[PDB]
């Protein structure tokens, strides 16, 4: 009748839209792209998560029953369970289309598939119910396209034993954003766990540490622009998270404990230098008038204010070996200060959040049980605003590698597949495999490789920077400006630049300083060297599985978090799952036509689904193929072989018909025209009345 969405009765751009509208309107919401998932989010809770739907897909097929279980999964899935090795599932679309939806579909089907009972497995399940009202609280932030928008890279990793049942996981985190602590527009907000302190701790305590309820008295937070925002409440949310801080294992105890550390980063937020006017020209010297702010620092960082003023202000320099002798130094101007200043507060923040989380795990991770793991990816999505910047180059920059992932994966790595397990492939007419928006920001003589050799030239400032990208490129593809490209639409002060389909033009502000965040020993040097227990647990024993060199900046750095993740998501079996938001008014049960039909365009899902198989018309399954069309042939029944490809050959071999009319491989059979599938049915309809 209506086989998933696969077999369409025209299988053109019009009939894909009037099927897709289709299926959305007959209770159809996951559909099939070619043995991958595409998904949307509900936002809110479904009732077609729970047991009955669950036993419903159980020991079946995908062409028994409505989309829900890819056959692939029960081909793939369970295709390594008697090879017997473990999985990773990669999810990606706009911000708030469920990096947690797509996600729990996967537990829901985990689950019960691992035999049901189990105390210590069955607990999870329980417990990461109640991680929503937690998750929030964490690693979540307000985007003007996004409540809940993660602010971070994860990727979970389920943990099981040597039978099939869960056990446990742990997180790991990345870079993530730099700039978001200091700087951001009007409306959006830095992270929760300093605005949950604020309304929190009662003003005694605040009083103590020079504090008050209201971020626009301070200095750090009103460089960001805003504060208050329209759609959160933080004063009635705050004893709402303590319930929540206590449901993990966070007493009072442990909370002002917490608090400090955050207390420590607004007294350096309090603390910015009043132009020393040492200096009568050109260059000056950095000297505090505003001591109690200063002192404050000192005071709860429980350091020398004095040797904190001397070794900051004047950075040391001569380790020779013998590990050297510090303090000969002399002033610099003040913009050097001030992006040293942040520096610290950048890196501290930092190392501050991974050791956070991690400890916090310490409750929680079971210790228990131990066993092998499967990993589970959720990362920020697509945005516009109304100017974009330096911000969304490095985000859209990730889509781009997260494209490639895919394509690296469900469409590279399952070609080499099939030349592996003995099946006669071969080479496809494939899109470009697009390596040259890699190559370009990796190796010598590109794009990050050129920024940073523009970085370290202290003096070349974002502007000079943009003069030699100019240059060096508008000649390699995806690129534009208003000088070679004859365009008004391209300010003098700002560039275009190609994505995979859609344009953007960026700003220059920042660029450089935003970046790289680079803190040497000198500074670092005198924090770590601390008694207290708080302040040196910021700068763990040295290296804590990130070893490789030290000293390259922070922007460099960003790379190579992310490279590192590509690097262990390409040695794993991954799975696909793509999500797309409803629309723009939270309606239920209302499809934004052109809001869609534009991601699906500009990703270029459709001219994937074409490449994915080989390119052309209506394409069938030989699998699926073989048994549809024996009673055609002879010699084509119970006393057959066992292949479908095969057999496909011998039937149209034996009727002298071009081989080249009809291309082969592996999966999907290619005869041009849909016209031929009525040539079929015909061939069998009046030859056997």
């Amino acid at each position: 009748g209506v086989p998933d969405f696969v077999l369409l009765n025209q299988i053109t751009e019009n009939a894909f839209i009037e099927n897709l509208t289709m299926r959305h309107k007959s209770d159809n919401i996951y559909t099939y792209i070619g043995d991958v998932v595409i998904s949307t989010n509900p936002f809110k809770n479904l009732n077609i998560y729970k047991e009955s739907d669950i036993k419903a897909y159980n020991g079946r097929y995908k062409y028994e029953m409505p989309p829900h279980m890819y056959a692939l999964a029960n081909d793939a899935y369970r295709s390594m369970r008697q090879s017997q090795e473990n999985q990773c599932v990669i999810i990606s679309g706009e911000s708030g289309a469920g990096k947690t939806e797509a996600s729990k579909k996967i537990m829901q089907f985990l689950t019960f598939v691992s035999s049901n009972q189990s105390p210590n497995g069955e607990r999870i399940s329980k417990m990461l119910l109640d991680s929503n009202p937690l998750l929030e609280a964490f690693g979540n932030a307000k985007t003007l396209r996004n409540d809940n928008s993660s602010r971070f890279g994860k990727y979970m990793e389920m943990q099981f034993n040597a039978v099939g049942s869960p056990i446990g996981g742990k997180i790991t985190n990345y870079l993530l954003e730099k700039s978001r602590v200091v700087g951001r527009t009007q409306g959006e907000r830095s992270f929760h766990i300093f605005y949950q302190m604020l309304k929190g701790l009662s003003q005694s305590k605040l009083d103590e540490l020079g504090l008050t309820p209201n971020a626009p008295a301070y200095e750090y937070l009103k460089k960001s622009g805003c504060f208050d925002v329209s759609t959160i409440d933080d004063s009635g949310e705050f004893k709402i998270i303590v319930k929540a801080m206590e449901t993990l294992g966070l007493k009072e105890s442990d909370q002002n404990s917490i608090w400090r550390i955050l207390a420590a980063i607004l007294h350096i937020g309090n603390i910015t230098f009043a132009e020393a006017a040492e200096q009568r020209t050109g260059t000056t010297t950095v000297k505090v008038s505003d001591t109690k702010s200063l002192a404050a620092a000192a005071s709860c960082l429980k350091t020398d204010q004095q040797s904190l003023s001397i070794a900051l202000c004047y950075r040391s320099i001569s380790t020779g070996v013998g590990k050297r002798c510090e303090v000969i130094s002399v002033p610099m101007d003040c913009n050097q200060a001030a992006y040293s200043r942040d520096a610290l507060a950048k890196a501290l923040y930092e190392r501050l959040f991974n050791w956070l989380v991690s400890k916090i795990n310490t409750i929680i991770n079971c210790t228990t049980e131990k066993g092998p793991v499967i990993g589970i990816l959720d990362i920020y999505g697509f945005e516009v605003f109304q100017n974009n910047s330096f911000e969304q180059l490095n985000i859209n920059f990730c889509n781009e590698k997260l494209q490639q992932l895919f394509i690296e994966l469900t469409l590279k790595s399952e070609q080499e597949e099939y030349v592996r397990e003995g099946i006669e492939w071969k080479n496809i007419e494939y899109f470009n495999n697009k390596p040259i928006c890699e190559l370009i920001e990796k190796k010598p003589i590109g794009l990050i490789s050129l920024l940073d050799e523009a970085c370290l030239i202290a003096k070349s400032t974002d502007q000079t920077f943009l003069d030699s990208i100019c240059k060096q490129f508008e000649k390699n593809p995806h690129l534009q400006s208003y000088v070679v490209s004859k365009d008004r639409s391209i300010g003098d002060t700002c560039f275009r630049l190609k994505h995979y389909a859609g344009d953007v033009t960026y700003d220059v502000r920042g660029f450089l300083d935003k970046n790289k965040d680079t803190l040497f020993g000198d500074l670092i040097s005198s924090m770590q060297s601390s008694s207290d227990p708080l302040v040196q647990g910021l700068f763990p024993p040295t290296r804590p599985e990130d070893s490789k060199k030290r000293p390259e900046t922070a922007g460099s750095q960003f790379r190579n978090a992310m490279n590192a993740l590509i690097t262990t998501l390409l040695a794993c079996s991954p799975h696909y799952v793509r999500c797309i938001k409803s629309n723009d008014n939270k309606q239920a049960g209302v499809i934004d036509e052109d809001r869609v039909r534009h991601q699906v365009r500009y990703l270029g899902l459709l001219e994937n689904v074409r490449v994915r198989r080989a390119g052309f018309a209506g394409r069938i399954e030989y699998t699926r193929f073989y048994n549809r069309y024996k009673m055609l042939c002879k010699k084509t029944w119970p006393s057959f072989n066992g292949t479908a490809k095969q057999a496909t050959e011998l039937i149209l071999q034996q009727h002298n018909i071009d081989k080249e009319e009809i291309r082969m491989g592996k999966t999907k059979v290619f005869i041009r025209n849909p016209t031929t599938l009525f040539y079929f049915e015909e061939k069998r309809e009046l030859e056997m009345p």
